[PDB]
C-alpha cells in the first residue's frame, strides 16, 4: 500500500512503523530508489536516515506532521553517504536533534555530509553503547563490522519483526552488492551475518535499495559478499 506524497512514497510496514523512499535520477542511469524508516513512539516519532537532499528530507516532514502530526524528537542516520546523511540541515533546521556513528560523524566532513549532531559509540558486542543512545526508545542500534563502509550501522525496531540493514544489506534477489568503492571486501561476509546474528527473530528485513524482503535478504547478501574473500 504505497502511499504518494509529492515526490515520496510512504509504505506503512507495521502499525507504528513506514518506510520513507526517495528518488536520485542521473544521466545514464535510472532512477534510484532510497529508503529509510519512520517510526511512532507513544507520543512522538524517530527517523531512521535521510533523504537524498534537503527538499526531499523537507518533505518527509512535511508528511509526518501531516499523517502524524506528533514531534520528532531524534534521527540516527546509518552512514556518511548522500542516499543516508543528503538532507541533515533539513532535519537541523527543523530541530530534530541527529545521531549517527562516531566514524559517520567523522567522515562526514570529507564526505560532504553535514555530521550529526551527537555520536554514537559500540562496544565489541556491536551495540550501541546506550549512554550514547538517550531517548531511543524502541530503536535497538548495531555496528555488524565494516561492509558496504567502514562505518554503516543497523537498527532494529522492539515490538516488530523489522530490521534495518540500510546499504549493508541486498534482496534476496539482487545481482550485485551495490557500489563498493567505500566497501570492506574481507569483512562484508562477518558482517552480513552479523546483522542476521544480532537481530534474530526478524522476519521483515527493511534495506536502502530494495523492498523489504524475507531473511533470505542476509544470507543471500552474504553468499555474495563471500565472493570477494
Ligand atoms: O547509493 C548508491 N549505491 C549503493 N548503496 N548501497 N550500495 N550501493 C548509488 N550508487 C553509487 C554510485 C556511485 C558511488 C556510490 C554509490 C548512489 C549514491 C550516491 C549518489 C548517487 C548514486
Ligand atoms: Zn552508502
Ligand atoms: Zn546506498
Amino acid at each position: 500500500g504505497d502511499q504518494r506524497f509529492g515526490d515520496l512514497v510512504f509504505r506503512q510496514l507495521a502499525p507504528n512503523v513506514w518506510q520513507h523512499t526517495s528518488y536520485l535520477d542521473m544521466p545514464g542511469f535510472g532512477a534510484v530508489a532510497s529508503n529509510g524508516l519512520i517510526v511512532r513512539d507513544g507520543g512522538r516519532v524517530l527517523v531512521v536516515d535521510t533523504a537524498w537532499t534537503d527538499d526531499q528530507t523537507a518533505q518527509i516532514l512535511n508528511w509526518i506532521k501531516q499523517e502524524i502530526n506528533l514531534p520528532v524528537a531524534l534521527a540516527v542516520v546509518t552512514h556518511a553517504h548522500q542516499d543516508k546523511m543528503g538532507g541533515m540541515d533539513a532535519l537541523h533546521a527543523a530541530g530534530i536533534a541527529t545521531y549517527a556513528n562516531a566514524l559517520s560523524n567523522q567522515l562526514a566532513p570529507q564526505e560532504g555530509m553535514v555530521a550529526a549532531q551527537h555520536s554514537l559509540t559500540f562496544a565489541a558486542n556491536g551495540w550501541v553503547e546506550p549512554a550514547t543512545a538517550p531517548n531511543f526508545g524502541p530503536l535497538k542500534v548495531f555496528y555488524p563490522g565494516p561492509g558496504h563502509t567502514s562505518d554503516n550501522i543497523t537498527v532494529g525496531i522492539d515490538g516488530t519483526d523489522i530490521a534495518f540493514g540500510g546499504c549493508l544489506i541486498k534482496d534476496s534477489k539482487a545481482k550485485s552488492l551495490g557500489n563498493l568503492g567505500d566497501a570492506d571486501t574481507e569483512h562484508y561476509a562477518a558482517s552480513a551475518r552479523a546483522f542476521g546474528a544480532a537481530f534474530p527473530k526478524a522476519s521483515m528485513i527493511v534495506m536502502s535499495h530494495s523492498a523489504p524482503d524475507s531473511r533470505a535478504a542476509i544470507t543471500h547478501t552474504a553468499r555474495m559478499a563471500d565472493k570477494l574473500r
